[PDB]
């Protein structure tokens, strides 16, 4: 296995995966590394499962059907990847803990939202919908950009929700279009 966590690139306390190379700080992986279960398979594992039994779900999705998916187990853990796959980006940091706003000349948004509290709310199964899990995370970049105004500090939203929007086309295997 890796030396070091996926996710945050830095040794530690590692839980290693029985079926990839890969490795992970407990809090890192999502959902937390489980208690027991020998052997243990990682998300990445779990996601390429799903795939491998079905492979015609990798056929090409429109968004707004995916979004009105229920939360089953298995769009559950699509979303759990999918977030995961942002914290994997250093730049998640800016975002991952609560935000405040005191900018001269801007006012902080209506409605708050950052990583840790959609990692939160996925653990409680607080979203019916996929749509709402999107809609948070989007909101996290929106929020930014609004924010930061001409900054160009605004850039960080920018390349941030660029990296969740490439992983959500992959994960949900939206149809490729020009
Ligand atoms: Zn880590
Ligand atoms: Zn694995
Ligand atoms: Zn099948």
């Amino acid at each position: 296995n890796s030396n070091i966590c996926e996710v945050c690139n830095k040794w530690g306390r590692l839980f290693c995966c029985d079926t990839c190379p890969r490795s992970f700080h407990e809090h890192c992986h999502i959902p937390s590394v489980e208690a027991n279960k020998n052997p243990w398979s990682c998300i990445f594992c779990r996601i390429k499962t799903i795939q491998e039994r079905c492979p015609e779900s990798q056929s090409g999705h429109q968004e707004s059907e995916v979004l009105m998916r229920q939360m089953l187990p298995e769009e559950q853990l699509k979303c759990e990847f999918l977030l995961l796959k942002v914290y994997c980006d250093s730049k998640s940091c800016f975002f991952a803990s609560e935000p405040y706003y005191n900018r001269e000349g801007s006012q902080g948004p209506q409605k708050p939202m950052w990583l840790n509290k959609v990692k939160t709310s996925l653990n409680e199964q607080m979203y019916t919908r996929v749509e709402g899990f999107v809609q948070d995370m989007r909101l996290i970049f929106h929020n930014h950009k609004e924010f930061y105004r001409e900054d160009k500090f605004t850039r960080l939203g920018i390349q941030v929700q660029d990296i969740f929007e490439k992983n959500f086309r992959n994960i949900f295997a939206i149809q490729e279009t020009s």
